[PDB]
DNA sequence: AGTTCGCGAGTTCGC
DNA sequence: GCGAACTCGCGAAC
DNA sequence: AGTTCGCGCGCGAACT
DNA sequence: GTTCGCGCGCGAACT
């Protein structure tokens, strides 16, 4: 639910920072690259992922949304939890990790401590395949559950909703028109 | 617990927005109609429902309280979870969904992907009577029934306070008077 | 954890209010007496109890800390949950409820819908004694609260007093109690 | 997740305080030493530990991070929960508790009500070794070990980094991690 | 897991029996029709459904497999638990209940205490439910699409002299599965 | 589910027995009165209650069904678990316990170790009301199925008058249920 | 816990059988090959795996221990539950499934309905390496199974198989290796 | 609940046996010393401990009740589960383990794989010290929740008309007024 | 007509 | 496109 | 080793 | 003064 924490850095440690937002100091477990520019007394915005478990609520902090999304993708692999996903991002930068998934570079993934040959192969197996107005509307309709390329049918059908040629009429209006059509 | 998030729109995506309220950016999964209202850099108040599960805390955002309440009504139907309730509100507007429930229009509900004939019939079955479309009386009686009072005992207490020393108190004032009377009764 | 919510009242309903504190609108299920002075657009501070469950996080709001503490006392009775504790506080004011517990007035408790003779007797059984109607008494109470026996708590306080501030006396009594090294 | 609460002290009781941070009054169960510095109407920042359970979310407040970290160390001992860890910090200051752990002073720990000979021995057993010139080296090695690296591989990478360009600890950690992620 | 309990009836009550099988007396909550022929000291076989929960292990007993399967079908309806499913079978016999589901007879279901108009409508909504047909049904049960199940079963229309009607059902199923696995 | 265990008594201890039924030796925690009748090498049938929990499956054994049912009634009281219910039956016989509930004899219940004044009052409160013979039994079974007492009396009376007045309890129950299922 | 059920076959259905063992009829969900050998009225011993869940206790039956062990190996793969593991054994015989794992034959595994390319790759990834000199290998395997390091297991087994043993059963050699390993 | 399984040994492996009791073959994970005398086709009685968890029901088998009780004592130590308790009993016999606890022999316990210095110290801390008619009756009364002094006072009062079961029944009748 | 009680998944994959 | 099936990762230790 | 693995509550009411 | 034992309330019936 918490996608970022912005406020005064109260503490910077080698594995976390405390950021005070509206009087609340949030402990954010962060990668060394996210912590790099953080200094005590300075204002900072850390991009975060909140992990909720029965006996814990923990924030993980990243230098950007790309690394945060990679952390969440790592977390979706069975056998990979928050500590291992953070260790992976501490060793590999976003581009290096994204590259290792595309090239099935099990050897670089095993450089992360806690990730052995089996774990690296599971990560590659799970994340290799999981790593303009028309494309966005189709993507949003597929995201809503309109499967088997039916999103393409109702999006190309709203080719009449441009009488005075509005360029693209924005993705928000093109999606509302396709959804209106899909609901009969 | 969280019924709204107000602040700077940091991001608008096709299925969610990030709204920063007092330094915290909240990811709010929102319907396309709620997202149409949002633009990066603007201040916005998104009406929300917080869904708490053992391993998750998620905010769902709507253009108004009416759609948020309909999302919560959809969630109460067995077989309908947050993703399906959001897909339903993305396809049907508040009035159209309130209409399909009254008319038992299973065909319109089946237009929502993930909702088949069985699911549509479950939704209609569960929500037809739990949906809407002097006024003081009905509101007070409804609040007394909501507290656990039997409708007859709720009507009697409301009428005793609205017909006695009233004749045009506020609804909450009449509710406190009806509750005061119900706690004596004996 | 949340003991109060202060901010702009965004909505007032007959059973809840929405209060916006630092951009977040909190739904607070409140008693009719807590809602009485609340008006949309007005600033208000509602005294609250946060109830956490596997699939829920809910705030309950009261006109004062006394009613909030009575709600928490009602929750500690087996068979009484948040809805029943709120219904009890909607029917009985703090003084009336505290009185009914002391006098074992099962009939008044039975006026609350959802509370029958058995439930009223369980509430009276559990909360009569755990309900009400200076430096020494407070320090002894804090030591007992920490786990010290009432006998040992009284010995360390009187010893400390002969040698005011309640916190200062508590720190001195605790320093004395930890002496055996 | 919550490491501190800062705001107006609305209430000071003998076992807790209410601190209002941005309109929210947080109940913080605090040690008598943490409550000693709190006074109604004053602004205060209380250092906290949030304990999350299936049916509860509770804040515990301390006079400093040292006592808060000792509370968290006490919580990690089986048989020691929040009430017993608070009673231990109410009876023993940060220095006395760390001294009793180093000296295996079971008798001092037994002074805390609720802790008997068995409990005191469990606490000593669990926390004696888990309790607290090139300081940069030791910190970097400790952070690498914390990420999952073996101490020998952590020392080798840190030394290769501090011996080649003989500045900051976080900067040296990022250099050691960069080196450790090399497939060579 | 336990589909029947056979042994000495140690106790017969109006809502349960105790049946001793291999030295263990099993309490079996049973419908009045299942209990009807049971007598203390007599041997009996009760058809059962074992319901496992975090804090309980309970046996429910029926006069036959048809009623036991109807109890399990009732349990699959949200809002219907073991007590309500037993009350339903105590009021309605298997044929009467199966009839009420087909005819959407909400009024008859409403005769069962604990089942109101809403519950009866949920139950009706949820429960409105030779070698070739059996093999296809078993293939569909394994996850095969009905069309792919029919095609594989029909392709095994071979066998000189040995039963022109696709030999034994288990033999035809093994042949259809062998074909489906390439 | 297990209401009795019959077989060879392999062991008799002060708080339990092992009874072998068809090759399986079952440990049955039993009251001293249930153990009094058990002797190693003898065949015995112990009346039992199986208590199932997430991490345990335990058998409790009694001299008869009356004590076993009283154990189950004690278990239904909040604050009373298997150990306390066994301690109660070890101190009070079936008749004495049934008497103490009727007379609200909190002092006798307080004689059981682990049961204080509060616990004794909870037990009395919960079990005082809980712990034409054909008519009463049929009505009780109909009420047990969920029928309202008035509708249960009306159906039972319609059955016992007309084609009865002679007509077993179970037979009358099946007739009352047949009548109750008649539409309108 | 239940590894087999032996008794009278009361019922044979297309997907399960009921086998009565000492008065209890057990429903055993079985593969079509396991059901092929079952006939109503006959005595049979079905090799089983009991799957325990919070709300269920289910028996799965196989023609032999080899298929039962393969079912348990399939269950250990994330994404593969009892229904999918049974469907796999209904389509592929033992050693045919064992072959597809060794040869990474994802195409044969995808013939099982419910198993797609991703699932087949997960199964292959997880089970390829898992699913006199024979005495030595078995003893070493049992020592490794107990937690011993393979080198320490080989050293103890070799010290035992050379000296007081030259010709000395596998279990006897295991007890001798364990006796040696427990010496300080 | 299951304290023993007696029947035909269907299978003997190096870490478990299958014993058929009344038609049910029970897999019993057993120590090598418990398996030593077991042979396929032979009747055997294995002393067991049933471990119940949300997703499992497992039997552990031992050569006698002493080893089974030691397994249960090991299970009560935080950090020690069934696998580690079985590995401990596979390496150390009942007498050797009981000795190592009394003498705080952390080095012997550390010989068990999976048990390091910390684990061995936890086991020793939890299990050292923990752990005729008059003594038995007092022990049974204390086991029921009675105070050690109250148990001794009641049993000694039973020396007016005086069996360990008849003495316990007399002391329980005097303790309940 | 109230107050004990009985009851309690939602997707992303695959076909 | 809908309906079922299916559902950990760290500290301590090899 | 640097890996899959085996493993997992504390409060208070009663007695001490 | 510290081991162990013990641990849930609503929404629909239907009174
Ligand atoms: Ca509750
Ligand atoms: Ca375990």
């Amino acid at each position: 639910m918490i996608f970022s924490v912005r406020g005064e850095v109260l503490e910077v440690a080698l594995d976390h920072a405390v950021i005070e937002a509206a009087g609340i100091g949030y402990r954010v477990n962060a990668t060394p690259s996210a912590l790099a520019t953080l200094r005590q007394g300075s204002q900072a915005r850390l991009v975060t992922a909140m992990v909720v478990r029965e006996d814990s609520m923990t924030l993980y902090g990243f230098s950007d949304a790309e690394n945060r999304d990679l952390f969440l993708a790592l977390l979706s692999v069975s056998g990979v939890g928050p500590r291992l996903a953070m260790a992976t991002l501490a060793v590999h930068d976003a581009a290096a990790l994204r590259q290792a998934l595309a090239d099935s570079d099990v050897a670089s993934l095993t450089r992360v401590p806690g990730i052995g040959k089996r774990g690296a192969e599971r990560i590659v197996l799970e994340l290799r395949d999981k790593v303009a107005v028309r494309g966005s509307v189709v993507e949003a309709l597929v995201g809503l559950g309109f499967a088997a390329k039916q999103a393409e049918e109702a999006t190309d059908q709203v080719l009449d909703g441009e009488l005075g040629k509005d360029g693209a009429v924005a993705t928000s209006s093109a999606l509302r028109a396709a959804l209106s059509l899909l609901g009969k």
